[PDB]
């Protein structure tokens, strides 16, 4: 079992340090994998790598495994389904930092899970996937990806199309939204309706969707997300 | 069985008549009872008992039931809970809509149903309820309503508390959103991503929840609401 996120661009670097750092003060009971594409240059994964090594010990290993772009880059994180020397995977967008420990998220004994979306809040959005990788599954997206449609032009909007029934699945399958919380519900409630985004509890996963990304540029949630990638340099470099 | 809907005050009227057009429509095989509360002076009853008479027939039968309010008339709702002379109610606000024929809702095996809010997306919005009436059930949530707060403030927000686990039910208790289409949706992602509503497939339901109610006071939907309302009326008056 491992925790996977993705990079695909130089910018998002930022992002996959913050999140690193949030499975370190977490103390996540499972190894994490980085991949990243070709788009991104060597320099950057060097960067990356040498940001991480402060955080590997004997008892958490950091790795980074290149993959292929997909194109429609937009469904690169389709190559999740594909790293079956795993059992199971709980993949994390770049733009999410992890505020709890969630190592609880492997005892879901399901395929595929994911958290509901706000709009509309019967599918699901793709930035937190647990998933069990199956080359023969992943043989199948790709195909597929030629064929169906995406109502968000991206990849929500295609596994979503893939997965239409996924509202029906069982409880295991479909994730409370505190792991996966975007903060577009926050920035849409927050003025008039605190209420509705403190009724998510435990918050355990935030998740910076929409733009921009806040290493792209102060709200509370942003603010959260600069107090935790601060301190990550801090820890790296000096700690 | 038993579509059902509410009134506590004369101003929703216009709402009501608008739910009853659409179920005349939509060609409902179940008859419907309307709940009026204390508030609701007796000419507006009246008033809406003529405007029904037309749409009565040997096949479905509209008829109308005095309920106590049940303050916190913020609770009224609660009464559908008592409804015991049926196995089964469908319980639709006066301020939606029905689009399509949604008598398949009570072919779900279960006490209990209702369809995502948008905020967040894994509870529940009370403005449509597939329930099996309960005295015993219905006592609980009287006492229960003296202790539970409310998220929300409202009736929502207290059968949330009162069914926190909702999200983790079956199927048949979770409706797709298509069940009850909450305008507020609508009005946030038009104008960027109509794609987002456009997924919402089959819209049987359309609920205009938040203010100001359509008959309070020009968009899309609001446009569907009116061009509802006044056939109602031509169709009552000159049918
Ligand atoms: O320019 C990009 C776009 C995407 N990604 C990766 O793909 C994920 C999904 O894209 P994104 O989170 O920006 O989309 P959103 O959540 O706003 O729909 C990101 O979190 C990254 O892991 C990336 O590295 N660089
Ligand atoms: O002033 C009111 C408020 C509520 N209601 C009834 O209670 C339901 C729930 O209130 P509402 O739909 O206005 O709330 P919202 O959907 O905006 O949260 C309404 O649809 C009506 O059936 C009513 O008749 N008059
Ligand atoms: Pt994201
Ligand atoms: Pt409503």
């Amino acid at each position: 079992a491992a925790y996977a996120t993705l990079i695909t661009s130089d910018a998002y670097v930022m992002g996959v340090e913050a999140l690193v750092y949030s499975l370190f003060k977490a103390r996540v009971a499972f190894p994490l994998v980085v991949l990243h594409s070709s788009q991104v240059t060597q320099p950057t994964v060097a960067k990356l790598t040498r940001f991480c090594a402060p955080f590997q010990s004997s008892t958490w290993r950091i790795s980074f495994r290149s993959v292929p772009d997909i194109g429609i880059s937009g469904y690169t994180k389709l190559h999740i389904f594909a790293m079956d020397d795993f059992e199971q995977i709980v993949y994390i967008d770049a733009d999410a930092i992890v505020l709890q420990n969630v190592d609880e998220l492997f005892d879901r004994s399901t395929s595929f899970a994911a958290a509901p979306d706000v709009f509309p809040p019967d599918r699901f959005n793709a930035g937190v996937l647990v998933i069990r990788p199956n080359k023969q599954l992943f043989a199948d997206l790709l195909a597929k990806a030629k064929e169906l449609k995406s109502y968000d032009g991206g990849d929500t909007g295609f596994l979503n199309a893939f997965f239409p029934k996924w509202f029906e699945s069982d409880a295991a399958s479909r994730l409370p939204f505190g792991y996966n919380a975007q903060r577009t519900m926050y920035w849409l409630v927050n003025g008039k309706n605190p209420g509705y985004w403190n009724a998510v509890q435990p918050l355990k996963i935030l998740h910076y969707s929409s733009n921009p990304k806040p290493w792209e540029d102060k709200g509370d949630l942003e603010i959260l997300w600069w107090q935790m990638y601060t301190e990550s340099r801090c820890m790296s470099f000096l700690g």
